[PDB]
C-alpha cells in the first residue's frame, strides 16, 4: 500500500495499542504496525523526491524503519509473553521514531 | 515482487557480498538485500497457504525476515564505517538465518 | 562498580552527549555507557533484593538493560559513521529506557 | 569474573542448551550466558594487552559481544514464548559470533 496508507495503518494501530485492556488486542495492532512498516521500507517521501535514491537523505530516511521494526519486534515479543502493560509502554517508545523521522522528512 | 523473486535478489546480492573487492560493492548489494527481505514480509508461503494469516505459524514465519533485517542493518553500520571484511563476514551470519527459514517453512 | 555507581556513569555521560561539540566527545561518552550498562547487569536493585535472582522481576529488571545496550551500540555506529547530530539525538531514546526502568524499579 | 572463567560459563551453557530437553533448562543456560557475556564487556584479551583501550581492535573486540548479547536476548524470548526447539536453533546461531571474535582476538 503507499507510504501515507502505511502511515494511516500505524497511527491507528499505536492508539489502539494506547486504549488496550488485553494482550490479544495489543498482539493484533503490533502485527499490523509490523506489516505497515515493512511496506513502507521502499517508499520515497514527497520531501526527499529530488533527491538521488542512495543519498545520506535517503539512507537516513530507511535507517529510522530499521529503529521502528526492531521496537516492534521487541514489543510483539513483550505481548506473546503475556506481558500487556510492558508491550503497550515499548509502543509508547515508538512515538521518539516516529517524531524523529517526522522532524527530518515529513 | 513474489516471495520467489525477493529471494532470487537476496540470493543474488548475498553472491556479491562474498565476492566484492571495495565498500560500494557491498553497501549497494545490501541496501537491494534490506529491501528484498522488508518486500517479502507480506508472503505466504507454499508450505502455510491454508493457514490463517494470523495464525501462529505465520507469525513463527515472519520472525525470521525480522532477523535477516537487524543482520543486514549491522552489515550496513560495518561497511559505512569502512570496516569492508568485516561487512562480508555478516554474509557467514546471513546464511544461517536464510538456512533456519529455509529448514523450517520450504 | 555498584549500581549507584554505574548510574551516575550513565547519568554524566548522558549530559555529555547531549553537550557534545564533535563526534569524539560522543563516542567516548557512549563507549563509558555501554561499559555501566553491562556492569549494570548483575546488580540487584533495592526494590528486588528479597526475590531470588532467576525470578521472573529480576528477568524483567534485566531486559531494561538489553533494550539500553541496544540502543547505545545504535548511537555508537551512527557517531562512526559521522553522523553526530544523529547520535546525539540518540540521547532522546536513552532517556525513554532510563524512565521506563526507574518507574518500575526505583 | 574473568574473560577465561566467563568463556567457561558460556561454552559449557551452548552445550546445555544443545542436549535440553524442555524450557526451563534452556532459560536457565540462556540467562547464565546473558551474565558471563556482560561481564566480559570490559576485559582486554590478552592478543590486544599492548593496543590503545580505544584501538580500532578493542572497538572491535566490544561489537562482538554486542552481537552476541543481543542474539542471547531474543533466544530468552523465544525460550519464554516456550518455542524450546527454536530457542535451541538460535543458541546455535551463537557458534558463528563465537568463531567471528575467536578468529580475530583469541
Ligand atoms: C520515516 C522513517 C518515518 C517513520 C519511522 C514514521 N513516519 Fe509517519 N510519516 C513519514 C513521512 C515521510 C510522512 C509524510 C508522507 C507524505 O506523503 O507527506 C509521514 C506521515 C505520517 C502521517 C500523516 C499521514 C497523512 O497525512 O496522510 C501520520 C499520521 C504518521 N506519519 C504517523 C506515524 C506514526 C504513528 C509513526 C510511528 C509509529 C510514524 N508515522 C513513523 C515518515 C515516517
Ligand atoms: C523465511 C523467513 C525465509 C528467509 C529468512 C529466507 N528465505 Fe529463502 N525462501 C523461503 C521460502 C519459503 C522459500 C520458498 C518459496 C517458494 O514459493 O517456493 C524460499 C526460497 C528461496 C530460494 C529459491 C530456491 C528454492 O529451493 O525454492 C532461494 C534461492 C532462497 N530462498 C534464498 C534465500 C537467501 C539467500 C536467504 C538469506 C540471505 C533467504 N532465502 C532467506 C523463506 C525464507
Ligand atoms: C533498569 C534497567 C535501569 C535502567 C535502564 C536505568 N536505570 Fe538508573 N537506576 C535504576 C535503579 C534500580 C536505580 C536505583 C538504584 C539504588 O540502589 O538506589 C537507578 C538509579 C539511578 C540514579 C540515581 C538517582 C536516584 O534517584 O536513585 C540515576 C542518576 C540514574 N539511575 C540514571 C540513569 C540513566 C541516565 C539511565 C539511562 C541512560 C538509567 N539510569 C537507566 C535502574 C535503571
Ligand atoms: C569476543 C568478542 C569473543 C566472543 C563473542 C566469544 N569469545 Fe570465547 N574467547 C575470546 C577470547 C579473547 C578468548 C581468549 C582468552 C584468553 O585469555 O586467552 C576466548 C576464549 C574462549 C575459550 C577458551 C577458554 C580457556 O581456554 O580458558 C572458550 C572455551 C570460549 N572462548 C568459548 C566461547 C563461546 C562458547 C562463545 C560464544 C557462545 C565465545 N567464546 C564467544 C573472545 C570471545
Ligand atoms: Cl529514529
Ligand atoms: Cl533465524
Ligand atoms: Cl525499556
Ligand atoms: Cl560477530
Ligand atoms: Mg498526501
Ligand atoms: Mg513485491
Ligand atoms: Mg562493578
Ligand atoms: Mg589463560
Ligand atoms: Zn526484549
Ligand atoms: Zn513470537
Ligand atoms: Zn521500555
Ligand atoms: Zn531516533
Ligand atoms: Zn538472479
Ligand atoms: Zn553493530
Ligand atoms: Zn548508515
Ligand atoms: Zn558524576
Ligand atoms: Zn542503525
Ligand atoms: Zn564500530
Ligand atoms: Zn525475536
Ligand atoms: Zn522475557
Ligand atoms: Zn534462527
Ligand atoms: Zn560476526
Amino acid at each position: 500500500a503507499d507510504l501515507e496508507d502505511n502511515m494511516e495503518t500505524l497511527n491507528d494501530n499505536l492508539k489502539v495499542i494506547e486504549k488496550a485492556d488485553n494482550a490479544a488486542q495489543v498482539k493484533d495492532a503490533l502485527t499490523k504496525m509490523a506489516a505497515a512498516a515493512a511496506d513502507a521500507w521502499s517508499a520515497t517521501p514527497p520531501k526527499l523526491e529530488d533527491k538521488s535514491p542512495d543519498s545520506p537523505e535517503m539512507h537516513d530516511f530507511r535507517h529510522g524503519f530499521w529503529i521502528l521494526i526492531g521496537q516492534i519486534h521487541d514489543a510483539l515479543h513483550l505481548a506473546n509473553e503475556g506481558k500487556v502493560k510492558d508491550a503497550q509502554e515499548a509502543a509508547e517508545h515508538l512515538k521518539i521514531t516516529c517524531n524523529h523521522c517526522h522532524q527530518k522528512y515529513r
